[PDB]
């Protein structure tokens, strides 16, 4: 599935920002407007003995241009509750269930 980071107006939002997939099933972040942006798992809001290092990007990193990707699978079924570091306090908060 394809999310955009920020939307076609500039506003600080993952598009879409809660979305079901299935295991295995690969998310493409895709810089879209109002970067620098980046992708974080909350690790306390993920499926138990999830790495949520292996996951994320670092809180440190960014995807500063526009179209670069990030791109994961899950596969541990269970709610995901990500957030862009930078602009998490503007709402760009996520959701992602495996199911
Ligand atoms: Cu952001």
């Amino acid at each position: 599935i394809d999310v955009l980071l920020g939307a076609d107006d500039g506003s600080l939002a993952f598009v879409p920002s809660e979305f079901s997939i299935s295991p295995g099933e690969k998310i493409v972040f895709k810089n879209n407007a109002g970067f620098p942006h980046n992708i974080v798992f909350d690790e306390d809001s993920i499926p138990s003995g999830v790495d949520a290092s292996k996951i994320s990007m670092s809180e440190e990193d960014l995807l500063n241009a526009k179209g670069e990707t990030f791109e994961v699978a899950l596969s541990n079924k269970g709610e995901y509750s990500f957030y862009c570091s930078p602009h998490q306090g503007a709402g760009m908060v996520g959701k992602v269930t495996v199911n």
